[PDB]
């Protein structure tokens, strides 16, 4: 089968063969055929009794691992720790974020540059503003969102836009958030050998744990980084790997924590760093971002992207990279090898992700701008260890238009709001034309890439099959940079994909079909949006035409993010089946009995256009119960 | 191979045999050869990409995962995994401990019954106690433990027996800890798909999370279980399945949780229930504990010991007890299926272990006396459902001596203080016995069951070699209750068993040869003791003749707990291995590079008596560098 079906990735490939190289694609034939027991999930090591494995089909072989777990718990248990994984990673990127909003002073290097979205927070937050310093109420609202990760006493803060009804819904259910850490603690606790063998209990600690990433971790990541690096707006991009020069310093960031980031984009308008690329001979200081770094930095600056997961590897392999500078999370470990067969500077910064044989330049949050200036001296040095005859930057890059915040889709939907009738400054444009069916429904769009689905064909198809039927698209993360390589992220592509309605609400708003809501903290906002259309409404987020597709992901964040949108009240399709075949009744709790629980449930479904038909079907099902 | 050294447990073997029920070693036996890549822990599992197994053999074979993680990361990221979950098991009990001490009251079910202990740990946590009333005191002791947990500006608190040289080492090396939900967190996100691919690192993360279990988590239920229950003194009781009584309601408490076995114990003597049982047919009511529980309610009142953990299931095929109530962790989900085949009532008490076909009765933490009194109730009604055809109990019991905190070890200790000498309530005769050589070290046997090993075999084994070699021995768990049933817990095991100086020791003090120290947190117990014997010599843990030995362990609490003890400077002897032999970076860190770090490190030897002169060996090395 192919490969990517993105042209600069095919010319890369064949450069990479060529250089005796190996890619992610590479390995993943190496690995043959996977383990069946592990692909089902009937594989369990939680005790050094094991390993045990249970058959995958009920009645036959081995039915019950040694201290007698069932197939279903085994697969319970498995999916409970990938939602705690997902959960912690999401919880300790928003934890360090508020740790910075902590630090936050006048004239030091992280400031507020949005004191209403400060204000609104600290409403939100119970934080008083009126006749108070910036700063102090700044540094009260990263208390009160340090207390959400670990009270063991008290009532975690969710924000106003979750509705009353789904609270009331998770506290008769028992899945009502406690404290993050206290949540993930508790998944690994019930995990353990002889603790939690009932499968619906299981599940329900899961969503339990997965709430506190889609309402607290996540959402407060991202309303903070809107606090101190300033609320995206409407903003013009590159995308793909041609965003490569050759002939200047090219500096790649990779990774998904925003503070280092925008510290190397300060520093690379440093006169000194600006001479510095001068005198190496090169033309400049060009930085590029991948994953969900480069969609902060893109969201928040314009700075181009050169691609997403399954990417990186081949952003080397043109050999115009002088620094790849790597934060935490969704870094092929590879790359460091990888970095040998060129002249790449790969440079790891954080303490939670060292990678062997890389170069260690620590992240120092107490200077952060220096040590970025250290950070990108050293990559722009590198520029003369560059050797030209080995580089090859496709032709390839495409036009995007991202930065569609909350704040910015309002401050768009104002314009078809009659002056005379009103109000402004709300979703209630985007609740007519839903309640219309100008607009047949909204679709998020999200996750990554995996080996096993031809790279990024599921999510161009999944998006482009939604807005032919008048559902509008949210995308974030790697399936938003899919999205931007494609070319969705452009206005002309309304008059180019889209259904009548769509086109209609398009040229009306004029927005892309397609709207870049972040990276994958951001898949907050999708809640905040939704969550405000249901209090317009006067319903619960489980009535709306609306639903989220994860076409090709792989990582456990994606599984803690589908699960939190379903604990939410919002139907999930997944194009990568989870391994949980092996376990009947898990199958049976995701994919059927969840709705009766939260009104919400998965679907798997591996073919993209099959998908945007029962997405259709299951929007216009749930319209008709509404009666709209 | 035989099942197990212990003839009660032979007995019941062959009884299941005669009944058709499946048991432990039974299904042991079924899952035959296991996967040699999760036996080696070179499988990986940690995102949809996978799963993927690379070679446990370097050199040959498929070398990295999908990603292109090696065969060390892989294996290092496992056993990150495993210490987590460990000491998410440990926090989660200590945190309920702080939860029902912060709920105390003078006229509630859960008093203060030891004031001076509350206030020495409240001297600990700089709490004020003079003229200050005991409830106020135990709420603001009970507010900074939990505070322990989820603090995430500022430092934890530390219990004072811990070494200042210690702290000043783990603060060098980077593992100083923090919050225990916190560092749990940490070492979830740091496993996750491309965040941190460096064996060291990764293990140093590891450990850092231990120590939290080690002196935050189970310190801290132990001192407020303590506080709470009654500090245990040297008490009487009775072990092995033989303490069932045929014409008694059988009532078996299983798992960890000290609450609801405390107010069980408490119910038992109600006159109303008393009364039931008599009208139901029976003489009285006969509790009976197994595991940690029963450590527990043994160390504080001398409940009879039914048996450790592979004697569970054994326990239900006497065909004896009424009522099995079981709490959370190390619970055999097995049991459901078998009490199908008996009379006995399985009941499960807590939301974070359901057991599916259990009878769940949740234990009511509000008012605990009136849930335990319910519970109860149902297990003395259901002695009307025994089958008196289909009981067998076997004539085979053990008396034991137990309850040694170190308070009672400093107690007894006190004996052999000359009065115009001194000073009294001090380690100091131990101390002085250590460095004379008299003794020449001092042994934790810690640990569980494992099928892996003949049942008891390496327990007993180790124990005895160790006595016999002038080194006393401390005990926890399944260890202890293994000493417990074979008679080791006696004085008169000290002229039967051990050398000349340990025997001259222990009729000097009065004390059997080997010390039963509580449950699995009481571990915490040891490290205090240790702690105070260094303290007390101007030394390091790492430069004393002691050591800890997990003959039989099987869960991921284990593997915290030899973490723990290794980054505290005490050499760990582990009797099964653990599934690192594929990682050589990870086998060099754990045995070899620790020592460099901690100055202890793991010794993996699955013979004991091996593993004895390995134990006396380096004892006598770390003496010839003490200079004693
Ligand atoms: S999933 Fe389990 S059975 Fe399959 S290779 Fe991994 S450890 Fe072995
Ligand atoms: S927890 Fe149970 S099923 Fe899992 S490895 Fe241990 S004995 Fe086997
Ligand atoms: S994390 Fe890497 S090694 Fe583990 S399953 Fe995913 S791709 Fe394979």
């Amino acid at each position: 089968k192919a490969k990517s079906i993105d042209q600069a990735t095919l010319q890369l490939l064949d450069k990479a063969k060529q250089d005796g190289v190996e890619t992610v694609w590479d390995r993943k034939a190496d690995m043959k055929v996977q383990c069946g027991f592990g692909s089902a999930g009937v594989c369990c090591r939680n005790c050094s009794m094991g390993p045990c494995r249970v058959s995958p089909v009920p009645g036959k072989g081995v039915e019950r691992g040694i201290c007698g777990a069932t197939a279903d718990v085994i697969v319970s248990r498995n999916f409970a720790r990938m939602v705690a994984a997902g959960t912690a990673a999401h919880s300790d990127h928003g934890r360090s974020i508020a740790l910075s909003l902590y630090h936050t002073s006048k004239d030091g290097d992280i400031k507020v540059k949005d004191e209403n979205k400060l204000k609104e927070v600290a409403k939100s937050f119970n934080v008083e503003t009126e006749g108070r310093d910036i700063y102090d109420i700044a540094h009260d609202v990263a208390k009160e969102g340090l207390s959400n990760y670990g009270k063991q006493l008290g009532e975690v803060t969710l924000p106003p836009s979750l509705p009353e009804k789904r609270k009331e819904l998770w506290r008769k259910l028992g899945v009502y958030p406690r404290a993050v850490d206290r949540e993930i603690a508790a998944v690994m606790h019930s995990t353990h050998i002889g603790c939690n063998a009932d499968a619906e209990a299981m599940i329900k600690m899961s969503m339990r744990c997965s709430l506190t990433d889609g309402w607290m971790g996540s959402f407060m990541g991202t309303e903070f980084s809107d606090i101190m690096f300033g609320t995206p707006h409407s903003i013009d991009t590159e995308a793909n790997l041609g965003v490569l020069e050759k002939n200047s310093v090219n500096v790649v960031l990779h990774g998904h924590e925003p503070l280092l980031s925008e510290m190397v984009v300060e520093a690379a308008s440093d006169p000194e760093l600006v001479e510095l690329a001068k005198s190496v001979g090169a033309d400049g200081i060009n930085l590029c971002g991948m994953c969900c770094t480069g969609n902060e930095v893109s969201m928040r600056h314009g700075i181009k992207i050169a691609g997403n997961f399954m990417q990186q590897e081949l952003a080397v392999v043109t050999g115009a990279v002088d620094g790849l500078i790597v934060d935490v999370q969704c870094i092929m470990p590879a790359l460091a090898k990888l970095s040998k067969s060129y002249h790449t500077k790969f440079i790891t910064t954080s303490p939670k992700a060292h990678i062997t044989d890389s170069i260690y330049m620590e992240f120092d949050e107490e200077n952060p701008l220096d040590s970025a200036k250290k950070i990108l001296k050293e990559a722009i040095l590198n520029f003369k260890n560059r050797d030209q005859s080995k580089v090859m930057i496709p032709e390839l890059k495409c036009k995007a238009i991202l930065g569609y915040s909350v704040e910015e889709i309002i401050n768009k939907l104002d314009k078809v709001v009659n002056t005379q009738i009103g109000p402004m400054q709300t979703v209630k444009p985007l609740a007519d034309v839903l309640v219309s069916g100008v607009l047949r429904g909204a679709a998020a769009v999200v996750g990554c890439n995996n080996p096993k689905v031809v790279q990024d064909s599921a999510h161009i198809e999944t998006i482009k099959g939604l807005i032919k039927n008048d559902v509008i698209v949210v995308v974030t993360g790697c399936a938003a940079q899919a999205a931007a390589k494609y070319g969705l992220l452009q206005k002309e592509a309304a008059e180019k994909y889209a259904g009548p309605g769509l086109a209609t609400v398009c040229k009306l708003v004029d927005i892309p079909p397609v709207l870049h809501m972040g990276s994958c903290v951001d898949i907050s906002r999708i809640l905040d949006l939704v969550g405000r259309v249901a209090n317009l409404l006067g319903v619960d987020m489980s009535d709306l035409p609306v639903a989220g597709v994860a076409p090709e992901w792989m990582s456990e964040k994606a599984v803690a993010i589908g699960t939190y949108v379903v604990t939410s009240g919002i139907d999930t399709w997944l194009g990568v089946a989870p391994p949980v075949t092996g376990g009947p009744e898990v199958v049976d709790i995701l994919t059927n009995k969840m709705e009766d629980w939260v009104g919400a449930k998965f679907f798997i479904e591996t073919d993209p256009h099959k998908a945007v038909e029962q997405i259709v079907n299951r929007m216009n099902e749930k319209r008709k119960k509404l009666g709209i």
